[PDB]
């Protein structure tokens, strides 16, 4: 049976901690590259709104880049511009970004809507992994990647309210959480029944560069939680920055894999200190290592990485949109160099 792994199927086995072939090479966050947008005519911004361009930009960074899976949507915006945050779409290399949050002060109003699937974007998103699916086939894995319930709340009241109130109006903040882990849990369903086969948060704002690791236990991790043994799918928890103080919690939230970046340090030195309760994701330096390369750099930090256990080799973050589709290669060459 070692000898009959399909992309999809070496992809959710490495996730799980089942034994594998070799370790698998793909991107848990955003693929969309300047470079392929040219080569396929699927230009940001565009590419967020229509699902035809949306899936041929993912196909491009998978097709022509090696990566094995398909990743989409580009951005952290789709469910919270749902929820009512207003949205600057950005430009050609300049990701979408929250500009509005529309509960700063309280809560009143903020219930989930039971509309809620037909709202923004994210009918083209869902149309977008149906297209994608067609594209690809059965045996290659899509990959659903969305803000994860943390960020969602933050968007949704703030980043400086979602911080005061968990000092001074913990109550507040919990409720927020709640909202953001309700409709969280109901848009990931909703890309697991569009044919997702992972399901990819991203919560920068859980990082302890944002939030103390013991508010993280405190308040965040029964969401996060809540949200992986609610949604129907393997599951992929990323936060960027220094998340070692929160990575055993991280791997007590019921997601198959983290996916961290390059500040952990050496993949080995996170290993270290999750046992087998979760499998790691990463972690070469998506701006200071796959943006400028060189290709030898790349592949270094890579090798490091797989001599040090980790279980998908992967960008440590979103890929920057400037990077050369030759850097991205290079992820890729380094897996197959390491296995002779
Ligand atoms: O993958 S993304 O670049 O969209 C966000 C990473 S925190
Ligand atoms: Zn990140």
């Amino acid at each position: 049976d070692m000898s009959e792994f399909t992309l999809k199927t070496r992809l959710l086995a490495a996730l799980k901690g089942e034994p594998v072939d070799k370790v698998p090479v793909c991107s848990v966050t955003q693929t969309g590259i300047v470079e392929l947008m040219d080569v396929v005519g699927a230009p940001w911004p565009e590419a967020h709104t229509n699902p035809e361009l949306m899936a041929k930009l993912a196909l491009a960074n998978h097709e022509l880049s090696g990566l094995e899976a398909v990743r989409l949507p580009y951005c952290l915006t789709v469910l919270v511009e749902a929820m009512g945050c207003e949205i600057n779409m950005g430009t050609k290399n300049r990701q979408p970004s929250v500009t509005g949050h529309p509960y700063p002060k309280d809560l009143e109003g903020a219930a989930v809507p039971a509309d809620l699937l037909q709202r923004g974007r994210i009918p083209v998103v869902l149309e977008a992994i149906k297209i994608i699916r067609e594209k690809v086939g059965p045996d290659v894995p899509i990959v659903g990647g969305m803000e994860g319930p943390v960020t969602v709340a933050s968007d949704l009241v703030s980043v400086k309210s979602f911080m005061k109130w968990s000092i001074k109006k913990t109550d507040l903040l919990e409720q927020a959480l709640d909202i953001a882990t309700e409709a969280s849990i109901i848009y990931a369903n909703a890309m697991v029944e569009a044919g997702a086969d992972v399901i990819a948060i991203a919560d920068p704002v859980a990082s302890p560069d944002l939030m103390s690791p013991d508010s993280f236990r405190q308040f965040l991790k029964s969401r996060l939680q809540k949200f992986a043994s609610s949604v129907n799918s393997v599951t992929v928890l990323h936060i960027c920055g220094n998340v070692n103080p929160i990575l055993s919690d991280m791997a007590d939230c019921g997601f198959e894999g983290l996916s961290v970046e390059e500040k952990i340090g050496s993949a080995k030195k996170g290993k270290e200190v999750i046992g087998t309760r979760a499998r790691l994701v990463g972690n070469v330096s998506s701006p200071f290592t796959l943006l400028p390369g060189p290709v030898d750099k790349i592949k270094a930090e890579a090798k490091e990485a797989l001599e040090g256990g980790i279980d998908v080799l992967a960008p440590g973050c979103g890929i920057a949109p400037m990077t050369p589709l030759e850097n991205v290669k290079a992820l890729v060459a380094a897996r197959d160099e390491f296995y002779a």
